[PDB]
């Protein structure tokens, strides 16, 4: 009873209901093109697809009306997509503000940073615990949502598709990763024709990894053009970004 606790992860994010709510009215303020948008419905099908559910066993199907109410046209030409650099892929489109990252989306940008989970047969959420991707299941409200969300964003993709990659870590690009087994799959041939990656550093070329060439060969067999550029300096990236009139750029 009272000493265990049903999962290994941490629990629903205090609050969420409050603050799912409250970061759809605020972007709906931002972006004016998605004030058509009714936050409590939002709520409401994002509550539907999770509540009452047993947190192994959430569908994709579970989060359509969902997808439905958070429709969204970005440009198809301007996505970054990234994998394990988070902060800097979020501070880049703070500045480039003609870019967007699915956390620049609505449905990515309620969701950001959150933790959510109900149990089995119940309304309530639950604050204590929620399944672990790789200790309990990963069927999960939280890798079901970013793996139906992040399908449907790459899927949508065009033109020269950036990806922002983490040199400085173990491995640079990772095929298990939501980047690398959900997104470069569904990169479409017909309309995308580059994938362009930044591997950041954080402290060589790297562009001559072998999980970038595994990223390569990858894209290649999709018949998608690749490219890659080493970001030596992601400080003076950011400035030069933030500033493109510098001449040290
Ligand atoms: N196979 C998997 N099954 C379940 N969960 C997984 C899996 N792989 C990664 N994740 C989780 O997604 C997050 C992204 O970090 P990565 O370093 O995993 O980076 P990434 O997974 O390549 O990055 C996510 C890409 O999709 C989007 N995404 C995905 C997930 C979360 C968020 C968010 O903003 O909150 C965003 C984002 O737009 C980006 O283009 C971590 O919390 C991962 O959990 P773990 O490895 O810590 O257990």
């Amino acid at each position: 009873e009272f000493w265990r606790q049903t999962w290994s992860g941490p629990g629903t994010t205090k609050r969420f209901p409050e603050t799912v709510l409250a970061r759809c009215v605020k972007y709906t303020e931002i972006h004016p093109e998605m004030r058509h948008v009714d936050c409590q419905s939002v709520w409401d099908a994002f509550k539907g697809a999770f509540i009452s559910k047993h947190p192994c066993d959430i569908t994709e199907e579970d989060y359509q009306p969902l997808m439905k109410l958070g429709t969204q046209t970005v440009p198809c030409n301007k996505i970054l997509l990234w994998s394990r650099i988070k902060d800097l892929a979020h501070q880049f489109t703070q500045v480039q503000r003609d870019m967007f990252t699915l956390e620049d989306t609505l449905l990515g940008y309620l969701a950001d940073d959150l933790t959510w989970c109900g149990e089995f047969d119940t309304s309530k959420i639950n604050y204590q615990s929620c399944p672990d991707w790789r200790k309990d299941c990963s069927n999960n409200p939280v890798s079901v949502f970013w793996k139906t969300v992040s399908r449907r964003f790459a899927e949508a993709a065009c033109d020269v598709v950036h990806v922002m990659l983490d040199g400085s870590r173990s491995k640079i690009f990772d095929k298990d990763s939501t980047f690398g087994s959900v997104q470069v799959h569904n990169l479409q041939p017909e309309k995308v024709q580059t994938l362009e990656a930044w591997v950041i550093h954080g402290g060589r070329d790297l562009c001559q990894d072998p999980t970038i060439k595994e990223l390569e060969s990858i894209i290649s067999k999709r018949n998608i053009q690749f490219s890659c550029k080493n970001i030596y300096r992601p400080d003076k990236f950011l400035q030069c970004v933030k500033n493109p009139e510098d001449s040290s750029c």
